[PDB]
């Protein structure tokens, strides 16, 4: 009888899975290769892969035949293909794969075979439990030894292993549990080694070291510890060495660490006192957007409620002119947005007339005005509050640019907490150039708030805005 033959499916695969428990090594080699070569792209196929327990069965086989190079190699190949599925990694994370791979790795004295294991470790280590399991199984001390063994070596294979090893270490630091384990309250081997990597001449170790700090610096307690222990000084020294003709990769990582470190309130004053601003502004002339992005982010974290710092930066005319420049960089959204946010924050946290004037003289108003129409609500009322401060402090010097930028027209079209637009209008009300107000038909909208807006905040200010817009204009 004529048979319909479907695409590869459970019927083809089921038989092969049953063979995984054979004591014949040829059979195991045939079936294992076959199973690792099949593409589990269908959802029913991966379901079958998971439900028939192929992954745990292969990890088991790797345990039993880790002395057989043919079987071991086939498992590694199989694992490399299987590992690429997120659902598969989850399953790997309930097995002994981490320990089995480290034991195996420790046994190897051939670069090629090490590399085979690296290519299984890397995808698997995207899973956070696997990361933690690798740390517990001793992977990092292997990695650190490899780096130490290969620093200062020009052998192609030495630099490649140092690279792959140091990168894998960083990957381990992206998982929260693995990272914290390695941090070990600020005395962990990795943290302390990295203090020797950052001041070194090896760019890959500078890079890996700076990234290790960045990834350690992902909660308050770690950041506070590292700042109390002088990490900011080493990162500034690292940055200084890369001002002139630097590696952008290392500049970015270093600035990324500083940005993370500046997040805790307690850190901000300490970093400012250490002179971190001066180190970071040496990269204003960078044309590399990632560097720009992270230098901007760092400054913004550092001024977060630090008025003296916001004031010194807001009056730095080179900084401000550069910000206005980067607000016009249309292709690089991150730096555009960070630059806009920095302009706003400079005003909100300093509340200084001098920074406000520096910003108007430099062209900043139109950019703040445009930011108020941002799709992100946080950025809109950051724009508004900054606008309100400039109304209240330097309306005279600004109203020309505020006219040009058509702010009152924008305010009208404006939502929820963007009700702060009403507060801005009432402060703009005392403007010569910005006469209407009235002509804009704002009296039709102002009192019409009442409630709803249902919020007691969004309702109550309507009475104030209605009393003001009725008594005048």
């Amino acid at each position: 009888e004529f048979m319909r033959i479907p695409c590869v499916d459970a019927g083809l695969i089921s038989p092969l899975v049953q063979l995984l428990n054979s004591k014949d090594q040829e059979v195991l080699l045939q079936t294992g290769r076959a199973l690792g070569n099949i593409c589990y792209d269908s959802h029913s196929l991966q379901a079958q892969l998971i439900n028939m327990g192929v992954i745990p069965t292969l990890v088991k086989l790797l345990g039993i035949h880790c002395q057989n190079a043919a079987l071991t190699e086939m498992c590694l190949v199989a694992f490399g293909n299987l590992a690429e599925l997120e659902s598969s990694k989850e399953q790997f994370a309930s097995t002994n794969i981490a320990e089995e791979l480290v034991k195996l790795f420790k046994k190897q004295i051939e670069h090629d075979k090490r590399e085979m294991i690296f290519e299984v470790l890397a995808p698997l280590a995207e899973n956070d439990a696997i990361k933690l399991q690798l740390v517990e199984a001793g992977l990092v001390e292997c990695l650190l030894e490899i780096v130490q063994q290969k620093v200062d070596s020009d052998k192609e294979d030495d630099i490649t292993e140092l690279k792959t090893g140091s990168d894998l270490m960083v990957l381990l630091l992206l998982g929260d549990e693995s990272m914290q384990k390695l941090f070990e309250g600020g005395k962990g081997s990795v943290f302390q080694r990295v203090l020797s990597w950052i001041p070194s001449n090896n760019h890959q170790l500078q890079l890996a070291g700076a990234l290790a700090i960045a990834n350690f610096a992902r909660n308050d307690a770690n950041c506070i510890h590292m700042v109390d222990n002088g990490i900011v000084e080493k990162l500034m020294d690292l940055l200084d060495r890369h001002v002139e003709d630097g590696n952008v990769t290392v500049q970015h990582a270093a600035l990324s660490a500083l940005r993370n470190l500046a997040i805790p309130v307690i850190n901000k004053a300490k970093m400012l006192s250490a002179g971190v601003t001066e180190a970071v502004l040496k990269f204003l002339k960078s044309e590399m957007p990632p560097v720009q992005f992270k230098l901007l982010g760092t400054l913004r974290m550092l001024i977060d409620a630090q008025a003296e710092a916001a004031e010194q930066l807001g009056k730095n005319v080179k900084l401000v002119e550069r910000l206005v420049e980067w607000c016009e960089a249309k292709d690089h959204a991150g730096v555009m947005g960070e630059s806009n946010r920095l302009l706003s924050a400079l005003i909100r946290h300093s509340k200084s007339k001098d920074v406000i004037k520096t910003i108007v003289q430099s062209g900043g108003i139109k950019h703040l005005v445009t930011m108020a129409t941002s799709e992100h609500v946080i950025m809109q009322n950051e724009a508004l509050v900054a606008l309100a401060l400039i109304a209240a402090l330097e309306l005279g010097t600004a109203e020309k640019d505020l006219e040009s930028a058509k702010l009152v027209q924008i305010l009208h079209r404006l939502p929820e907490i963007k009700y702060n637009s009403m507060v801005l209008i009432c402060a703009l009300m005392g403007s010569e150039c910005l006469h209407k107000e009235v002509q804009d038909l704002a009296f039709l909208d102002v009192v019409s708030k009442l409630r709803s807006h249902e919020n007691k905040s969004v309702a109550q200010q309507a009475s104030l805005t209605e009393q003001r817009l009725t008594v005048e204009s």
